[PDB]
């Protein structure tokens, strides 16, 4: 299992278990994704509302599918592949939730799916604005690498 994978998946279930502690309303002001001209330069919000799980599907659903294929990505192609992801995926699916819906969304879906869209293309080849910005995401990426690798494979016994 991976390093990533599992600082990540560790990270959301102690932000859920703490939003039932006490208050979610801290958690949730400080990580939603700016609302607000000033929380534009607030820089962790592009990323950090994935952090955030709305219910026990919500987060049971997110981490199941994200363990197993954020694990097949660390596991394949390193830590530092999945924490790009992580990221990319992370503030373009927000960048593109914000602009449909305002800032109120939250979790890891939009992650889980550039994730799956990446293990697919990748898979395919060498083998809820959200969820298809960041399924976008996932099959545009891995179709760039895809492409890198068998590159450089070309100079290779």
């Amino acid at each position: 299992q991976g390093k990533i994978t599992l600082i990540l998946t560790a990270l959301c279930v102690l932000i859920y278990i703490a939003q039932q502690l006490g208050f979610e309303d801290d958690i949730m002001y400080l990580m939603h994704y700016p609302a607000y001209e000033e929380q534009d330069s607030e820089v962790w919000r592009y990323i950090s509302h994935t952090l955030v799980h709305l219910s026990n599907l919500h987060i049971l659903f997110n981490l199941s599918w994200f363990f197993i294929f954020g694990g097949m990505i660390e596991r394949t192609f390193g830590s530092v592949k999945l924490l790009m992801l992580y990221v990319v995926a992370s503030a373009i699916t927000g960048y593109v939730q914000n602009y449909v819906s305002g800032p109120a969304f939250f979790g890891l879906s939009g992650v889980v799916y550039a994730v799956l869209g990446y293990v697919f293309i990748r898979d395919k080849l060498n083998h809820n604005a959200a969820h298809i910005s960041g399924l976008i995401v996932g099959l545009i990426w891995g179709f760039i690498d895809s492409k890198l690798r068998k590159n450089s494979l070309e100079l290779v016994p």
